[PDB]
């Protein structure tokens, strides 16, 4: 079996020549030759199957994936692993490969207005999919957008993905969550689990203004700092929007902050373009019920030179699935199931 960098990286007669890229969530990132299609690819060596947590990221995401198809949403292109339960160990993700990401073009290029709004362009309609299928990425970020050379973007990483369930989004105050912090809607701290579709809009706001300065603009150090530094620039919310906080906890931490004005936008950012600007502050609106969604923001001035909405695709069907009751065991037996597509005998 080849190796690379001390471990096995056996992805068996179709992939050669091997290159380590990094280390990713459960393994290994490696460039290859795919010797069927005469491109390099990117390989993912995925050990996930001591941990339950483990095993259901990476189950909920082989699912997404292989359901899954649009142009700024990354595929998955082949899945090798043991021909039997009881010799997989690992299991190998093929995708195409990407020569970057946000975050990393961020640390070290400023973006042109048409890349911004290109890039914004390609994440919504990305989105307007995701949503189409009635699933939250949940876990929106500049790392988690793939780019390649010609500025093609496309979305990743659905290990935190959830089918949508308003009826169910309410929670206490300062529940904890898993999803990363800066990108984080103020409702997570306040009254709610994840499971409406504005909280993956606001975590496009927050990319589109990293994308307007190279730097996060919520960039909280702990659990409820976060929350500090998204009112430290929308302001104390109004009293319509503290109402529609039932939450007595939640209501009264607001009302217990001194009062702060808005930052304008302008200020923030003065060398952004005014319509970016306008849906900047759109995505990032305290209250979720009146945040933008994804469909309208395609249709914001901001985008007009790319938006068609024939060109727009949505998924065919919503999705469906619990993950959370079963053991890593079960879990194990259901990815080997859902990768069963890619033997050879199929």
């Amino acid at each position: 079996p080849e190796m690379v960098r001390g471990q096995v990286f056996d992805v068996g007669p179709r992939y050669t020549n091997l290159s380590y890229i990094g280390e990713g969530a459960y393994g290994m990132v490696c460039s290859a030759y795919d010797n069927l299609n005469k491109v390099r690819v990117a390989i993912k060596k995925i050990s996930p199957f001591e941990h339950q947590t483990y095993c259901q990221r990476t189950l909920r995401e082989i699912k997404i994936l292989l359901r899954f198809r649009h142009e700024n949403i990354i595929g998955i292109n082949d899945i090798i692993r043991a021909p039997t339960i009881e010799q997989m160990k690992d299991v190998y993700i093929v995708q195409d490969l990407m020569e970057t990401d946000l975050y990393k073009l961020l640390k070290t290029q400023h973006l042109s207005n048409d890349h911004i709004c290109y890039f914004l362009y390609q994440i919504l309609r990305g989105l307007k999919y995701i949503h189409s299928a009635n699933v939250l990425h949940r876990d929106l970020k500049p790392s988690n957008l793939l780019l390649n050379t010609t500025c093609d973007l496309k979305i990743c990483d659905f290990g935190l993905a959830r089918v949508a369930d308003p009826d169910h989004d309410h929670t206490g105050f300062l529940t904890e969550y898993v999803a990363t912090r800066w990108y984080r809607a103020p409702e997570i701290m306040l009254n709610s689990k994840g499971y409406t579709k504005s909280i993956d809009i606001w975590s496009v706001g927050c990319i589109l203004a990293e994308m307007l300065s190279n730097r996060p603009i919520f960039p909280g150090k702990h659990y409820l700092d976060q929350l500090n530094h998204i009112l430290g620039i929308l302001g104390s919310p109004s009293q319509e929007d503290l109402n529609c906080i039932i939450n007595l906890k939640a209501r009264n931490y607001l009302l217990s902050l001194p009062h702060k004005n808005k930052v304008p936008w302008n200020r923030l950012f003065p060398n952004a373009d005014s319509k970016a600007l306008d849906l900047l502050d759109k995505m990032l609106t305290f209250n979720p019920h009146k945040r933008i969604e994804v469909e309208q923001a395609l249709a914001h001035p901001y985008l007009e030179q790319y938006y068609d909405p024939s060109n727009e695709p949505i998924a065919e069907a919503p999705f469906k699935f619990e993950l959370d009751d079963l053991p890593k065991e079960k879990l194990k037996e259901l990815i080997f199931e859902e990768t069963a597509r890619f033997q050879p005998g199929y």
